[PDB]
């Protein structure tokens, strides 16, 4: 909690600096005027195990992901070149028609309007980073703008908090935020304690199609993959290989 507080101090400092040039009123107006957000719940309910492909030329990479059959593209913030990060989010937004998930350390309302203004349809909320009051506030504001929150948990206790807050989509991240220990069994352990109306996403740790399928077999509606796609020589084919994980070899044609 304390080390994460130090990371969040930097995030909050940068938000405040941005707000000194683009005011809260201005970013609220930009968000209200933006092209409409896509209903990410409907996207996630489409048949088949959804692949959420992460960007972390970004537009070309996102297009390769969409071409390969990705359901959603995730774009991770780079705190060190933030205006460039926003330009890249805009470029990704113009490159694909599928929903865009913005990952950042989202802790203040300004960031929610900012994400919407730049075309995000889905926004990451990290339960380990947010006291319950803040989780509820951020979730409610995200939804009020027509976006969907990916409410990310790593423990059973965090999942319970997410449910109490009103989460509609819960992502179980196999990777610990601080220790970086990847525990693939996290999803299968936590997934049973979720109600049927909640959409379940397994994040991280996918080594190949078998791991994606294992998450799906434990109830994952979609699976988020980063490293194995960003470092692929062929992101389009790599995404297609994940999208077809359970539908190959295809049944023969008479």
């Amino acid at each position: 909690a304390t080390v994460l507080d130090s990371i969040l101090e930097g995030v909050r400092a940068d938000v405040a600096a941005r707000e000194a040039s683009v005011s809260l009123s201005e970013i609220k107006a930009a968000a209200a005027a933006a092209p409409p957000p896509l209903d990410v719940m409907a996207a996630l309910r489409e048949p088949g195990i959804g692949v959420i492909a992460e960007v972390k030329d970004p537009a070309k990479l996102a297009q390769a992901y969409q071409d390969g059959g990705a359901r959603i593209v995730s774009v991770v913030t780079e705190q060190r070149r933030f205006q460039g990060s926003l330009d890249d989010l805009d470029a990704v937004r113009a490159s694909v028609s599928i929903p865009v998930l913005r990952k950042d350390f989202v802790v203040q309302p300004y960031q929610i309007h900012e994400a919407r203004a730049h075309g995000a349809d889905m926004l990451l909320l990290i339960v380990a980073a947010l006291e319950q009051s803040v989780l509820v506030s951020m979730l409610d504001r995200t939804e009020s703008l027509g976006m969907t929150a990916l409410v990310e948990v790593h423990t059973e206790q965090e999942a319970d908090r997410a449910l109490k807050a009103g989460a509609k989509v819960i992502g179980v991240n196999a990777r610990d935020l601080m220790t970086l220990d990847v525990d693939r069994d996290c999803f299968a352990r936590i997934a049973p304690g979720l109600p049927s109306s909640v959409i379940r996403i397994a994040e991280s740790g996918v080594r190949g199609t078998a791991d994606l399928l294992a998450y799906a077999g434990a109830g994952a509606d979609a699976v988020l993959v980063g490293e194995g796609l960003v470092t692929s020589g062929d992101p389009r084919a790599a995404v297609a290989d994940l999208v077809t994980a359970g539908t190959h070899p295809s049944c023969p044609k008479p």
